[PDB]
């Protein structure tokens, strides 16, 4: 019971930060936290006693470079006007060259800050995803298949061959309904669900015509109930996974605080991906290296953007928004240790206490009393939504373009049936003078 | 007449009222309620003239740590001023260590107040909701788009202009079937799946109803599977059914009564289901934590709300209001005994007169004569997702406004052709007096 | 320290066991339950010491009605060859007018065994159910309103009639499509997505064919998305629900243990839906009422039978099969209590012990250690059976009873055109057997 | 040369092995691993020369209460026989009151072994799979059924008996349009939902074929909903993917190696989800609480079987076995350090050493030398829920079945009619040769 320690601490949420309450002017009892709550039960196993400590710089510690000087929390562990540093101060080999760290009590490392995906514009076509690609592409091949199939057969078939007039019957021109042209529109009206005006008499060409059904049949029910599976459960992805997955693509652009802990680590790197990495933010710096975190937050939140900091920081603000997510596993490997001046016995008690602390599991129920907050379980059996014009979409497209096909079309017969006419009358002009008459009478008859 | 006994209650109901009356002058004639009747029928079997006398304070029971002292009817029983503490006296540890009890009287736990779950409104209308009004607009003005385009490719369309009457070799004849009339016939018989009468003959006009067929099949397969979407997650969405399914909630609020035997339960709770809870009434205890039970009722009716009080105060509210129900089983375990000082013969003579009455069965009578009045008719259905009148509903409205507008469109075609009938032959009415007498010849032909 | 109390106890799972170790002969941790963790921390609280002993009876106490003699454990309560009780030992009015009970540590009650729900025969049609009964004839009074509707439009408008035999058409002959027969096959044919011969000219005719076709395909589409809602989501339902819905039911039995506590509740009762439970199980003596509670388990779990025990044992066994459910709430309130023979001053120690271990929530864990097992929670995600002939298995009766029913129809079509012929030739016979004739030519043309 | 330094380890892999190789004598280069890299780089640095030494036992450490001694290598680090424990010993709270660790190489915990999610075998044929076989074969017996039904109606019944030919009043002609083969096109058109080019025209045979439209109704409508449920429940199924979702999971049994530190974490764990797994094991402690590390992982191939062991012998077999999978997080958090006496004046010149390797990006290099080889396909796209070949496949496998039978019945169309067209012209060959020359006019008539 002999000077009671000063404990130089840092203000951050949800290590330390002040007590929401209004009741002014009693002290230590004013700073609430994580690091609050273990430095409370360092000292129920050990016997010490407080005047928590603000530092008086607001920094962690650091290098000047031009005199070797010392800043933050680390230049109080110096000169001892400080006992303690409980606080996020990360082991670091510049850092235990001067002062010592006690066994790490938390471990963490850098991490990948990205919005969670959303499903707002899934595509503008979006509906052609409850069938495979292949299968989309095979169904045309069947369509020109069979077609061509049913075209050979009911030409090789007699019985397809039947009297045409079914008004006097009594002749010998016999004619045949199945032309090239009319092969493919029973394919066509037959895949639609629309039927035809031909139907296939001749047995063999109603065994095509019956497995052309059946084959129809499961098509757009399974299309049906697979579109009936994907907007029931909507099972989101991200465009990115892991670093290699965001080491390739350009559309999203990387993001750390500009002179910190975490671009010293791309700067110094040496493996392939992070190399790529430091060379797009090094070329691209005073655009994508932002000089705080909560900067950094606004715009992975407002831009297209990633951002990379410590795995503690992005479990702490992914549980308090939803609009966040983390992507992909730990870069690093880093370890938040108390700081403690050279030779002090005080080092190895509390090595000792943070493992008598972590054995009875207590560290993990005060990490899930500080970085649980309200929760964020608000995927569950989704609401749906009405097809929109971002999610169906595409299929006005796809009918305006198939309009404008057939309108070359319509001016391709028309040129096609005049140079007919202009085998039986003169070269371009008159021909198709007098056959835009007949649309001009506006009649029924002729 | 030995002594004629003193005993104290507290003005709570059902258990002791005043009798509503006028003329005052009463005795024990003035009080009236559960505890009361049970006060009678353990003065007719154990053979005892009682006086009822309310306490001075109107609290339980509970240590001032100022005086260390009880308060209520415990401190009129360690004084010995009146024995027999016939009230809701629960029995608990710190209360028995001061007094004596009887066994209990009626079986009690904590449980949750919620509303009743209120409409889900489906109303009529409610097949429009798959897709959205821009989409709903969007294909009406599609069939009213492509029909216009229709009727203008097979009028300039030469290969449609094809021999009618199917005889007469040649003819001297043309004809165009898609007039305006059958081109907007076709895009709606198509848009309903089922083909019409009319099919296209040239390649110009088979891509417009090719990619026609197209983008209705989509569409009733994009409104079926979005329907199979909607009326499946409303299938599970389950209301909510104990206090773990509260744990993960986090719109509807919690509540409780202020430094009451409900959150003192939260405090001491080890559960970690109920620690949860208790993590939610630490933080905001000034918008949940409610300072009488009679406001927290109140809460529950205008908020989003979920109020935690004793068994049996909930299962009486429950009684006189149809928008309250009880959700979840018993959360705690504990019960009411009526309350004797420490070391009296009294205590064990009552304890066999509770058990003789429960064993006749009166303390379950004796409830439901204080409990249960006005049985709500509590419309339990709830199996009604069948897809009744209230849910599809509007397709005979607008059926029934199709056939009401075909009846005017009738006349109209009555009056048009007999406008043009009397053009030529009669003035104005004698045509349209043969003309319903023409229709009225109950025959197949003219 | 003096004189290491003997404590009585019975053989029941849960409560008290055997432990599963081969290990013979060390005695006194050679019981494991329910009853021997709660007596343990007894002797925590209190001071003293064991020589657990099992009853020389193995019964609990009763009356012999014959000398007034007891049984079981409170006979030995009486005579002092016992000091403790712990044991599944309820509180019983003629229990404690001879020994003395502490206040209860578990409450129990009536309670109802009942197979689970299955959902294996749902019913032989069990199709018929995504629309609700109502809109089942709704429909039907659709198809009779619209045909007859288009009926009525199709005579009374001019451009419907229409000129016949489009082969040489220059005449005055002016037909009819829809007759009333062929009105209803427009509506039939509409509704089941199929089509006629059959098509509406004359607008008046085709907004009625327009807005049946609309009505049409939101039907079929509200009938394969709600289908499609049911076999994902298959919600069960019990055909009882409480005592006095067990009441009215007479295909389900009811049971109790022949000469058991629970019948004698049912015995004594007053309750108006519990005298009419006794007066069936007392005129079926023999046939519900079973001698243990093993084979009344059996009997719900081979027969259709309920089954009226304990809640306690109720939520033992339901926890270990999955077969079996609890059906309402409790009918009964009973205790277990620790007997104590008159006048001794552990009745008193151990009864603010169970409150002292009831606060801290011990007994809470206590049950969920020996009550929980191996859990059932069997339902998830339901695996999806096809359908079967018990799923929809009833479209063939109709299917058959439609073509039974055509037969019918086919004589009467052959019979009246025969009394048609009877009006130009003779009168039953020789117009019939010419009739016959025209089948057994076997060919085509006539 | 000061000491020549003397250090122990314990042959696991990856950590130390012996190098594989003919010619002994060796002295420390028959020794290769992890640790043998990191005592290198290690000695490199700091100056140092080291002879490696086997432990005697082969054990870690533990404490044995009776002598309370130690055994291993922390033994042979108390005794001073050597320093530098650089081995797999985890810093632990026991082991740090007799030794002094330097702060940790490599971060590790307890996670969760699984085998890789096999097959989920779609199959062909597998849109056979909504209706049951009973089912397949009852709709093909039906449609075989209603058409000889409706053969036979239409043959009989007078009103299907009209006049063709559309001209000439009366024509002495009838004609009855359903023959046999034209009335199975009609039944088989019915069941495609897409109608033939016949209907029934009287009351008998539109009963048959209404009735025979509505069972088609259904049996398409119970097709796509009843595949809308099998393809909801698959996309809703979600592997295991914590230790949480093995919490309620029971068919997939847990595991552990028998008095490790794994199975030391679940008996100290106050965590209600890791009490619950404890539930499992302190019961079943003799099918899934095996012996060895060994021998539980091959329990993880030949069952259903989940096996708990350090992180970083998961992440080793897993990069051996492509059949392998580590599911979920980190249940702990511990870590590898060196190992010195207790006071020694290396621990600080090796945790400088440590983290000067650290910074430099050594671990992350010598981690993967040592740990991943031979890197796996992993065969991973996983969003293959879209229906291809795999899942559909089987209606290209019949539509080409029926085209190529098709075909045979074409050559018998062919033969059956140029044996008639030879019975009274032609022999056998010169009709066949006309016919098939009469069928390549590659014209439209004739
Ligand atoms: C009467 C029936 C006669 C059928 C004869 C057909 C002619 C010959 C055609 C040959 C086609 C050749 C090209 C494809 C190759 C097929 C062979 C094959 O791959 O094996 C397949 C199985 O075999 C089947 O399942 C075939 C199913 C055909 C049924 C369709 C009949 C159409 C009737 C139309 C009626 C129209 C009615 C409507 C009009 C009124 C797949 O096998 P696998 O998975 O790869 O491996 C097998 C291993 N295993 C055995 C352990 C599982
Ligand atoms: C161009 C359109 C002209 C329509 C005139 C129809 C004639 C007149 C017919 C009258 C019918 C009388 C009997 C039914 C009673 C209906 C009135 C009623 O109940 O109100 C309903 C609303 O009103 C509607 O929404 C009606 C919607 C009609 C749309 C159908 C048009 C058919 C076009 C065919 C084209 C075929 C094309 C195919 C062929 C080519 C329901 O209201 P509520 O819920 O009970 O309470 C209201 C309270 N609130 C206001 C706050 C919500
Ligand atoms: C003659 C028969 C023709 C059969 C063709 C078979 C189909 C094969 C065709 C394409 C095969 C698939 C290839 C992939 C497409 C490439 C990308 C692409 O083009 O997408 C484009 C659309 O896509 C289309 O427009 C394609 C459809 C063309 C119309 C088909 C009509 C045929 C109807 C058959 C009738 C049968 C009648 C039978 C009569 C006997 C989208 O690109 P975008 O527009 O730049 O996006 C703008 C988005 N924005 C506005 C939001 C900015
Ligand atoms: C069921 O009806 C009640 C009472 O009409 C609705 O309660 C309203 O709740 C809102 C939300 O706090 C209050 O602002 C209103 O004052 C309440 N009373 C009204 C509108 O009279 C309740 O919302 C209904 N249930 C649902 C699910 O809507
Ligand atoms: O700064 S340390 O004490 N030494 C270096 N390491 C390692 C990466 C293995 C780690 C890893 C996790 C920590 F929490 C601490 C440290
Ligand atoms: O205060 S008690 O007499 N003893 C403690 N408990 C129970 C644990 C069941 C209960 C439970 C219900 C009661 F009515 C009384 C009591
Ligand atoms: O046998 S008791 O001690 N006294 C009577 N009762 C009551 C039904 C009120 C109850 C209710 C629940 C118990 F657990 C015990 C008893
Ligand atoms: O044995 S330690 O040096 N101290 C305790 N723990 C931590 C819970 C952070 C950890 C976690 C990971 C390590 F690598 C080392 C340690």
């Amino acid at each position: 019971s002999n000077r009671s320690l000063i404990v130089t601490t840092i203000l951050e949420e949800p290590y330390v930060l002040f007590k929401k309450s209004d009741k002014p002017l009693y002290g230590n009892d004013r700073f609430e936290g994580y690091c609050i709550d273990l430095l409370r039960e360092l000292s129920t196993i050990l016997g010490f006693t407080y005047e928590i400590r603000l530092v008086e710089d607001g920094k962690y510690g650091a290098q000047d470079d031009v005199n070797g000087q010392w800043n933050g929390m680390v230049r109080e562990l110096i000169d001892h006007k400080a006992d303690l540093a409980v606080a996020p101060l990360a082991i670091t080999y510049v850092r235990e060259k001067v002062i010592d760290f006690s066994k790490p009590f938390m471990t963490l490392g850098i991490s990948i800050l990205y919005r969670k995906p959303n499903g707002t514009n899934p595509g503008v076509f979006s509906f052609l995803n409850p069938l495979s690609p292949d299968i989309w592409m095979y169904v045309l091949l069947a369509c020109l298949g069979v077609s061509c199939v049913l075209f050979v057969i009911a030409r090789f078939s007699p019985y397809e061959w039947y009297n045409p007039h079914p008004c006097n019957p009594d002749s010998d021109v016999v004619e045949n309904n199945f032309t090239l042209l009319n092969s493919f529109w029973f394919g066509v009206g037959a895949l639609m669900q629309q039927g035809s005006e031909l139907m296939p008499k001749a047995l063999s060409t109603r065994i095509v015509g019956g497995i052309w059904w059946f084959f129809t049949l499961i098509i757009i029910s399974s299309y049906t109930a697979n579109l009936a599976a994907f907007l029931t459960v909507e099972r989101m992805e991200s465009p990115i996974d892991s670093a290699d997955d965001l080491a390739k693509q350009t559309k999203i652009e990387y993001g750390a605080v500009e002179d910190g802990a975490t671009m010293t680590f791309f700067k110094k790197s040496k493996i392939s991906t992070y190399d790529k990495m430091w060379a797009f933010m090094s070329s691209r710096r005073q655009s994508v290296l932002v000089k705080s975190n909560e900067e950094g937050i606004q715009r992975v939140l407002t831009s297209d953007y990633a951002f990379l900091m410590e795995s503690t920081t992005i479990e702490f603000v992914t549980q308090r928004n939803c609009n966040l997510t983390q992507i992909g596993g730990l870069i690093d490997s880093k370890g938040y240790g108390v700081g403690t001046p050279m030779g002090s016995p005080y080092r190895d008690k509390i090595t000792i206490a943070i493992l008598q602390l972590q054995e009875e599991g207590k560290l993990h129920m005060m990490k899930e009393k500080w970085w649980r907050g309200n929760g964020c379980p608000e995927e569950e059996s989704k609401e749906a939504s009405a097809l929109g014009v971002q999610n169906i979409g595409g299929i006005f497209i796809v009918l305006a373009a198939g309009l404008v096909l057939s309108v070359f079309v319509a001016v391709g017969e028309f040129l096609y049936k005049s140079k007919k006419n202009a085998q039986l009358e003169k070269r371009s002009f008159c021909s198709a003078m007098v056959e835009e008459l007949r649309m001009s009478l506006k009649c029924q008859r002729r």
